[PDB]
């Protein structure tokens, strides 16, 4: 920023300009050097293996590496854990001294592994209670203990959830498909001259801002020991079909609801910004507390700087506040999040703010935004990457757009 | 090739239009899990079973080969119907030269018979597979033929293959890349390799 403050993507620059390079083979890392001048005087190597972001194992090992050269380190008898999950290897290059630039304890290179992983063959603990399904004209309704979660009939999204007498969601839960568009979405250099090839004139001329929710299909069913909802929605434009969201959502007797989405995307529309949910849920909580890659915010093209494990941040951090308001504060390949009472789990990337995507688009100075009542959940089964090799023509690359026509993911929405 | 299945889970519940059975296996070999299996089958009132399948690979055992159904269906019909990539033979890195359309050939057209007997005859990119009286509907690749796998791993020979009773159907959500840069080294690219970690696909099985 023009104070000095750091936008979130100079982290990806000290992390692909770093002077150490690392590769792993079984028990061995290779640090390779990529200094013409000096040798490694003033450095340590610390190594971390963690359990889904519970330590197990640490060290240090000083570096002792010639210009251009290699050192092998070779790591000590990792333990078997009991336990499911996967294991992380963490390293990261520290310099002990202060330099003429740098505090004593700067880090200036580090690189994660995956390495063993058990699957969990443990089938979920049975329960003696079952929720029990009232069904109205407007309603299907769904009780179990102090926990109550309300369908729309008409609308056919999920539109209330009580803890006692407690309402949870300001705004029913539904799809999303749009993003605030960013910089490069814009694709503008001089403000007299309009690309149509620009992501954004291609989303507004298609109608993705604009598409309206038709509902196809509304049921419910009691299972032995559980409640099933089915939803099916398309959102036309002018009589096209632009997607289709086919949903169950399973009410089992220990209070989790999992969700199933699988969508439909019309070929000849331009790719979708990303494919989620969102909500905006009733509380405002201080703490964000999540199991995924950060600390900062990491899109899918720009997340090889952020490393796995469990991170917690107060809510303001989780917003970038950019100059000129736009989609912000992702948080990728997050296997569980936490805020407030409320847990989701899956395999997913979220952001959460005080600010609607609708506002974040309509105004064009961060000083005009004001915050909504409670706050903004986005969690997304998928999401476009951002480009960048320059801001005034489409450039985001094939493998990074959502061009495969068939998505699916699952989440699980409980109380902790 | 030597893990055996250990069944998690298997009910049964009466929908109001439907029956749904719910299935739940892991692959293991010593200990170990490879994979790990959640199936729904969904019988309506059409007739029609919808079969949805979710899979979970270990994320250090190496990539599958595939990952999809087989079994061996009692009838032998003479011609197979299809929708998607043809009419020759194409894998996932080797199908730019297939067009999409509606293919109907000989069921020996749909074997290709290799000196050195191996996996063979896929077709990528189908909608709809009619055999005899089945109608398999989804997004998927399939072989048809009348050798199973096992035999085509254990003969040597073409001429050494004897034709099985019934047919045998493999059809996949996934495959890998078939490779060939070079044959003495592992040449499939990255793109090709079945590394995602989590995996999902769904079929419609009904009769024509």
């Amino acid at each position: 920023f023009a104070d000095r403050t750091p936008h979130p993507a100079l982290t990806e620059a000290k992390h692909q300009q770093q002077f150490f390079q690392f590769r792993l083979s079984g028990q061995t890392i290779e640090v390779t050097s990529e200094y013409l001048f000096r040798h490694s005087d003033n450095e340590l190597l610390h190594w971390m293996v963690a359990l889904d972001g519970k330590p197990l194992a640490s060290g240090e090992v000083p570096l002792d590496v010639a210009p251009q050269g290699k050192q092998l380190i070779e790591l000590p008898e990792l333990p078997q854990p009991e336990s499911a999950g996967q294991l992380w290897l963490t390293v990261r290059v520290v310099q002990p001294n202060a330099t003429a630039w740098s505090e004593a304890g700067h880090i200036s290179a580090w690189q994660q592994w995956r390495l063993a992983e058990n699957l969990s063959v443990t089938l979920p603990a049975a329960s003696h209670a079952i929720p029990h399904l009232t069904t109205s004209e407007m309603d299907f309704c769904i009780e179990l203990g102090n926990k109550r979660w309300q369908f729309n009939r008409q609308s056919g999204f999920l539109s209330q959830m009580w803890i006692g007498d407690k309402k949870q969601l300001l705004t029913p839960l539904r799809d999303q498909f749009t993003r605030a568009p960013l910089d490069n979405d814009i694709g503008v250099s001089e403000a007299t001259r309009i690309d149509p090839n620009a992501w954004v004139e291609r989303w507004k001329a298609a109608g993705h801002y604009q598409a309206e929710a038709a509902l196809l299909q509304c049921t419910a069913d009691t299972l032995a020991d559980a409640v099933l909802i089915t939803t099916a929605h398309a959102w036309q434009h002018q009589g096209k079909t632009l997607f289709i969201s086919r949903k169950t959502y399973r009410i089992d007797g220990s209070g989790q609801m999992a969700i199933t989405v699988d969508v439909e995307v019309a070929s000849d529309t331009p790719h979708p910004a990303r494919i989620g949910l969102n909500c905006q849920l009733a509380q405002v909580a201080e703490r964000v507390n999540w199991l995924g890659l950060g600390p900062q915010e990491n899109y899918p093209d720009r997340l090889t700087a952020a490393c796995f494990d469990r991170w917690d941040l107060p809510l303001s951090d989780m917003y970038t506040p950019y100059v000129f308001p736009s989609e912000n504060g992702l948080r990728c390949g997050t296997r569980e999040l936490n805020y407030g009472p409320h847990q989701w789990r899956g395999d997913f990337q979220f952001n959460i703010s005080r600010y609607s995507q609708q506002q974040l688009m309509e105004t064009s100075h961060r000083h005009l935004l004001h915050a909504e009542e409670g706050t903004w959940l986005n969690i997304d089964g998928f999401h476009m990457g951002i480009g960048g090799d320059d801001s005034w023509s489409p450039s985001v690359s094939a493998e990074f757009q959502l061009s495969a026509g068939r998505y699916h993911y699952q989440l699980v929405w409980c109380q902790k």
